[PDB]
C-alpha cells in the first residue's frame, strides 16, 4: 500500500506514535516519506547483506527475521515480511522498539539527514486525523 500524507499520519497516530519518546507526528510522518516513501512494500539491500523493510524500512540485521542476514537478531520478534503489511501495526510495534534502543530517531539516518531540526509539522498540515 501507498499510504497518502495524511492518511498515514491518522494512522500512526491512532497507533500511538504522535509524540512516542517525544517526537511529534510530524517527525514520524517525515521519516516514512525519505525511508520508503509511504509505501509500505519497500525493501532495499544494505552493503552489509541485511534488507530494510516497510514504511519505516526496518533492518533485518537486528530488528526482524528474513532468513538470510547471518549474525543478525529479530528484536521484534516478527518475520521480516509482517512489515511489508498494508496494516502498519507490526511497523510500529517494531518502530516504538527502535526508537526506546538509546539513540531516539538516529536510528532512522534519514531522519537524521532529512527531517531533524526541519519545521516537520509541514508533514500534518492540512490533514485531517
Ligand atoms: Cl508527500
Ligand atoms: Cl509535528
Ligand atoms: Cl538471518
Ligand atoms: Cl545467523
Ligand atoms: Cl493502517
Ligand atoms: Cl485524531
Ligand atoms: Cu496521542
Ligand atoms: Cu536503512
Ligand atoms: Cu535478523
Ligand atoms: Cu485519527
Amino acid at each position: 500500500k501507498v499510504f497518502g500524507r495524511c492518511e498515514l499520519a491518522a494512522a500512526m497516530k491512532r497507533h500511538g506514535l504522535d509524540n512516542y519518546r517525544g517526537y511529534s507526528l510530524g517527525n514520524w510522518v517525515c521519516a516514512a516519506k525519505f525511508e520508503s516513501n509511504f509505501n509500505t512494500q519497500a525493501t532495499n539491500r544494505n552493503t552489509d547483506g541485511s534488507t530494510d523493510y516497510g514504511i519505516l524500512q526496518i533492518n533485518s540485521r537486528w530488528w526482524c527475521n528474513d532468513g538470510r542476514t547471518p549474525g543478525s537478531r529479530n528484536l521484534c520478534n516478527i518475520p521480516c515480511s509482517a512489515l511489508l503489511s498494508s496494516d502498519i501495526t507490526a511497523s510500529v510495534n517494531c518502530a516504538k522498539k527502535i526508537v526506546s534502543d538509546g539513540n531516539g530517531m538516529n536510528a532512522w539516518v534519514a531522519w537524521r539527514n532529512r527531517c531533524k531540526g526541519t519545521d516537520v509539522q509541514a508533514w500534518i498540515r492540512g490533514c485531517r486525523l
